[PDB]
């Protein structure tokens, strides 16, 4: 009777990674300090071309999104607990982390306080010594989620997020949908005691993966699997969506509202 009862849902909690975000890094902006900011890609996807942190194949993979050509590294180094180096154009560049630029007493400029501000993870780039630029990263946030969100707000529910994420990334994921509220550092088996509290005022969902967040799907008055695919059957999820698309949610109500069966 899930579907039916999904015309009274009032409040709806989304698990936050993979459902909301991408579940992936991506760059989320580039800046450079008297620097072009595609030089700034290119030269640092050209430096971490080789590596495998997932930070770095961020960066690769933005410096293919725009379609932009590596350049041959001359006297390439990886340095454990900085980061790497290369000679580009007869210029000494890096691509370091901050506990690095820390490390060298290397000050920054203040405009990057407000990428760290939104838990987003920032990597230097040096020229000779100097900062250069930074290129700033995040488990990105969905195209569809924004709609998603507005959509659900539109016929009066409550929107929330939950996430083991810290408060910084949770922040700013809420202030970019316009999150009714959100719960950071949950961790796997504190998320059906958040679907409780909520529960004290709302008839809730829960929205998240049918394997991994069973719990808390159970807890919620309709709990939706979201992503479950054709494989794995959720069989214990009340509405299961084969596909990733936060805005079923919105659809599933709506449609509620209009019938009964």
């Amino acid at each position: 009777q899930a579907f039916e009862r999904a015309k009274d849902l009032q409040a709806v909690i989304f698990d936050k990674t993979g459902t909301l975000t991408e579940g992936r890094f991506g760059v989320t902006d580039i800046v450079g300090f008297n620097h072009s900011e595609d030089e700034l890609l290119q030269i640092a996807a050209s430096l971490e071309a080789r590596s495998e942190h997932p930070i770095a194949a961020a960066i690769v993979e933005e410096a293919e999104k725009r379609g932009f050509g590596l350049t041959e590294v001359e006297e390439f180094r990886a340095i454990p607990g900085k980061g790497v180096e290369g000679i580009v154009n007869g210029r000494r560049y890096m691509v370091v982390s901050p506990g690095y630029i820390r490390e060298l007493g290397i000050k920054t400029d203040e405009s990057v306080e407000k990428l760290k501000q939104q838990g987003k993870t920032v990597v230097f780039i040096l020229k000779n010594g100097e900062v250069s630029g930074v290129i700033a990263l995040a488990d990105r946030i969905r195209p569809e989620s924004r709609e998603a969100i507005s959509k659900l707000k539109a016929i009066g529910i409550k929107c929330m997020m939950l996430t083991g994420d810290n408060r910084f990334v949770a922040k700013w994921v809420a202030e970019e949908l316009g999150l009714d509220d959100y719960f950071a550092e949950v961790l796997p088996h504190e998320k059906a005691e958040k679907v409780k509290e909520v529960q004290q005022k709302y008839v809730t969902a829960m929205v998240g993966d049918g394997v991994n967040d069973a719990p808390a799907l159970a807890q919620a008055d309709v709990g939706i699997a979201i992503g479950a695919g054709t494989d794995v059957a959720v069989e214990t999820a009340d509405i299961v969506l084969v596909r990733n698309d936060p805005r079923d949610v919105a659809a599933i109500v709506e449609l509620s509202r209009k019938t009964y069966s």
